[PDB]
């Protein structure tokens, strides 16, 4: 198993109340559903991504990703978010993360194309 | 199947030289391989990520991103980059992205965990 | 004046604790002087920027960003920041900023020149 | 005087065709004027940004950034953009940048206010 596969396992909350559900898989495998409480979005979507299944022992975080396109059976905002970031153990449990989130432009407007943020996840709240 | 799935599926190659061989899901799953000419990495890592497979049809491009986390039997550079973006369809094809390039770290470095840059992927070279 | 001329004007500290001493001007000029906590730095380093003097009042932000050139009598870090961000007044008065570290490098190292990162700055602490 | 004080100082244009004119001081600071030709934007808007003076001698770039606010007489954006980057000298001299172009937001639209891109400057076209 993942080193950290038990701790990246399960239900997170970011700071605008959104919810990240994950499976964490021996091998690297991040799978889950991502619901966000703003935005063009309603209920669960897909995501897909993966995470350093063998970190630094040196008290460092373990690195990860993820993607969600935000199209379900609900809505389609022609849009995908990236989050790159780090999972911290321990009674504080966190994932920090910086995301990119890029819509489908003309080639126009392609300059104006991506919004980027800070997302903090935590277990509770 | 997805709008872009025969589009998006096969071999993209970067200004770096590096190696983006997708599979595009009917769905909106992308599955592949990334190999990089750059930084600390050898061979091929395993990518997944997600894209729109029903975009807009105002001549917009195709939103979509992926995550490599850099760790495979060769070599473990404890990373994962998140790539954000979309696809161009067309004679000239394009997956125009930025990324996100996230290391483990301990909490008094993580100020510093974090490489952001863009990478134009085509067809040729 | 500008609308929030008084506003800014100050000493702020953020979530690291470092010092940015501002100026603004009644035109659009931001001036003053950084110490970060951390990193290649030490002491105060010469910071220049701009910020919208005549802001929305539909209670938005009040957009603003300035750089920091990382050399000053003490040390070089071959290096510059730039903050990008958005001044909120009231009670808990906040600049709320993401920021670019780009380092100097060889076209080679190109790719790996430039940090993200985000920054909350507070009147008190 | 600074070691690309020269190099620096005179008109750029980007990709997009906007025109960035710029006065590199020997003490870091730089001065100038900025045309979009994309955006909420109309005639020169104010400029002021800093670069590295004394930077490696090994073949690096030089780090410098400088910030837009979108006020003039003609046109007020409510955004300001921060661009950081490296100069990098030589017959196909070149200024690389990445860039975060933040919008005044209400709090509740904050997640979404800030744009993050890259331009790539040279002294033709």
């Amino acid at each position: 198993m993942g080193r950290d596969e038990a701790g990246i396992t399960g239900t997170w909350y970011n700071q605008l109340g959104s919810t990240f559900i994950v499976t964490a898989g021996a091998d690297g495998a991040l799978t889950g559903t991502y619901e966000s409480a703003v935005g063009a979005a309603e209920s669960r979507y897909v995501l897909t991504g993966r995470y350093d299944s063998a970190p630094a022992t040196d008290g460092s975080g373990t690195a990860l990703g993820w993607t969600v396109a935000w199209k379900n059976n609900y809505r389609n905002a022609h849009s995908a978010t990236t989050w790159s970031g780090q999972y911290v153990g321990g009674a504080e449990a966190r994932i920090n993360t910086q995301w990119l989130l890029t819509s489908g432009t003309t080639e126009a407007n392609a300059w104006k194309s991506t919004l980027v943020g800070h997302d903090t996840f935590t277990k509770v709240k």
